[PDB]
């Protein structure tokens, strides 16, 4: 028998304080039934991690949101990559993997680091900044669209585009309804920047499009792959970075450790990703009857994975509720795991690294000073505003 719970993990109350209810999702049993949305979920590390690693049994091609693409109409034409199963996923995955290769990262590290240092310098002149608008938002908007090869005009549509994409994986609540009602201009902006003549030479977009010349992909597939990175590749990194700064604001000890060995920057970032888990949840759909956590679940059933919970499971993590910048963070699910593991993880790490490295060197203290405000989203977890005073080194 599977435990029934009344917890609504897509509700404003849940978002505002998820941690008690997350314990209850874990502690009820390895598999629970969410009364509210009529679906099964798993919130322990072990089940979440095992579900990721068996795409044959737990498919994505039926949507990674509540909606089941076999029975219901997708809100937009499905992602080629996020919403496909091997073998179909493989070709496009390989395409995005080359575009975002370690080697590509080497070519862009220095520019990214330069901006990250310039950015921090600038903020110290001001003293009082908002770590979201001025830092977690400004910094990635300052490097990632250029790196994509996007034109100046229309950029304002990127963050709201992401929000919509991420609201849409959820149940049909007001967050979701409202996002879709207001989708058209964002979609029209992105559909236009996905086109070849609009991506600057040598940027991710053009680089994507080059795969059409070799036959690696069709002229039609290219824009839809550009659309993938315009969906997933900004807002996550905004929330990951905001997580990191939020953490070092709350954990002064850890900041001094980081100041003390700036080479901890990359791992300090990884640890914020675990701890806050920017992307909180994703679904899968069973392709057969399957035993998971000791319960038998039938074919064609949606299963909710609580990535952020898994990342806080005391079964897997020593002292899960602590931000610890030397934690062996290897194994966390914040980026997913297995075939679909975040193909953009290296851009994200690069942003996080250099930002935390610049904060490491240039800043001696980071204090919260003001109302912290949360941003509600069906999938993404993060802040709207985090007012901080930065003390210079
Ligand atoms: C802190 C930042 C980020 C986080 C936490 C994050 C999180 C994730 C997670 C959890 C998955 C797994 C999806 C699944 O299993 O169904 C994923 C996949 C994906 N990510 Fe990210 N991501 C981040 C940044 C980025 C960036 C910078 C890009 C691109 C530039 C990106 C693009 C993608 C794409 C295209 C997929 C689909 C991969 C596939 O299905 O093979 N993400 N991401
Ligand atoms: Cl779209």
């Amino acid at each position: 028998t599977i435990p029934h719970l009344a917890i609504d993990p897509f509700s404003l109350d849940f978002f505002d304080d998820p941690y008690p209810d997350q314990q209850t999702l874990r502690d009820a049993g390895p598999v629970v039934y969410l009364d509210k949305w009529n679906v099964y979920g798993v919130a322990r590390y072990a089940e979440v991690h095992a579900v990721l690693n068996d795409p044959t049994t737990f498919c994505s091609s039926r949507g990674v949101g509540l909606s089941d693409f076999k029975k219901e109409k997708p809100w937009r034409p499905p992602s080629l990559i996020l919403e496909a199963d091997p073998p179909a996923h493989t070709r496009p995955r390989a395409v995005l993997s080359k575009v975002l290769s370690p080697a590509t990262m080497k070519t862009i590290r220095d520019g990214f680091a330069a901006a990250a240092d310039a950015k921090v310098d600038e903020l110290l002149q001001r003293g009082c900044i908002d770590a979201i608008a001025d830092l977690a938002e400004a910094y990635p908007l300052s490097v990632f669209p250029d790196a994509m090869g996007l034109k100046q005009e229309g950029r304002e549509h990127l963050l709201p585009y992401a929000g919509l994409v991420f609201n849409a994986f959820g149940p049909p609540n007001e967050l979701r309804q409202t996002a879709i009602e207001r989708s058209a201009p964002h979609q029209a902006y992105v559909n236009e920047q996905c086109q070849r003549p609009n991506l600057a030479p040598g940027g991710f977009g053009a680089c994507i499009h080059a795969f059409t010349d070799t036959g690696e992909i069709t002229p039609d597939e290219a824009p839809l792959l550009v659309r993938s990175l315009l969906s997933a590749g900004l807002d996550t990194t905004v929330n990951g970075i905001g997580a990191a700064v939020y953490c070092l604001a709350r954990f002064p000890g850890e900041l001094q450790r980081l100041r003390s060995d700036p080479t901890l920057a990359r791992n300090a970032f990884e640890e914020a990703v675990r701890f806050e888990s920017p992307v909180q949840t994703f679904f899968r759909t069973t392709t057969r009857e399957v035993e998971l956590g000791g319960a038998v679940i039938g074919e064609g059933e949606k299963v909710l994975m609580f990535l952020g919970s898994a990342n806080r499971d005391p079964r897997r993590w020593s002292d899960p509720d602590l931000y610890d910048i030397t934690r062996k963070t290897s194994g966390h699910v914040g980026f997913g795991s297995g075939v679909h593991m975040c193909v953009g993880q290296l851009v994200a790490r690069l942003e996080g690294e250099v930002m935390l490295s610049a904060l490491a060197r240039k800043v001696a203290a980071i204090d919260i000073d003001g109302p912290v405000k949360r941003r509600f989203n069906n999938t993404l977890r993060g802040l709207e505003s985090l007012p901080v005073k930065l003390t210079p080194a």
